[PDB]
C-alpha cells in the first residue's frame, strides 16, 4: 500500500518524505501518468506504473478488493536495504517489489526540481 512504498523509499533516501518530494512530479510520478517521460526520475515511476498495471492482469491480484495502493503487504527496512517478506501471498509479492524496485531507481537518479508539479501540458 501507500504507506509501505512511503517508508522504502525513506529506507532509501533518509532525508525525504517522499508523499511530498516525489508526488506530482513530471508525466508520471503521482497518480495516472502519460505522455513521454521527461527525466530518469519520471522514467523510474513510469516503469513502476507499468509494474502495477501487470499485477493488475495476475489472477491472484483480481480475487482481492483491494488496489495496489491500498493493499499491504509486509517488508523490512535494515540498513538502508529493503526486504519483501516470504509470507506475501502471491499479488502482495509482486506489488511489494514494484515498489522495491522504485524506490531504488529513484535513489539512483537525479532530482530535477523544475519537473515538480510539472505542467501536464507537456505529457
Ligand atoms: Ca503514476
Amino acid at each position: 500500500a501507500l504507506w509501505q512504498f512511503n517508508g522504502m523509499i525513506k529506507c532509501k533516501i533518509p532525508s525525504s518524505e517522499p508523499l511530498l518530494d516525489f508526488n506530482n512530479y513530471g508525466c508520471y510520478c503521482g497518480l495516472g501518468g502519460s505522455g513521454t517521460p521527461v527525466d530518469d526520475l519520471d522514467r523510474c515511476c513510469q516503469t513502476h506504473d507499468n509494474c502495477y498495471m501487470q499485477a493488475m492482469k495476475l489472477d491472484s491480484c483480481k480475487v482481492l478488493v483491494d488496489n495496489p495502493y491500498t493493499n499491504n503487504y509486509s517488508y523490512s527496512c535494515s540498513n538502508n536495504e529493503i526486504t519483501c517478506s516470504s509470507e506475501n501471498n502471491a499479488c502482495e509479492a509482486f506489488i511489494c517489489n514494484c515498489d522495491r524496485n522504485a524506490a531504488i531507481c529513484f535513489s539512483k537518479v537525479p532530482y530535477n526540481k523544475e519537473h515538480k508539479n510539472l505542467d501536464k501540458k507537456n505529457c
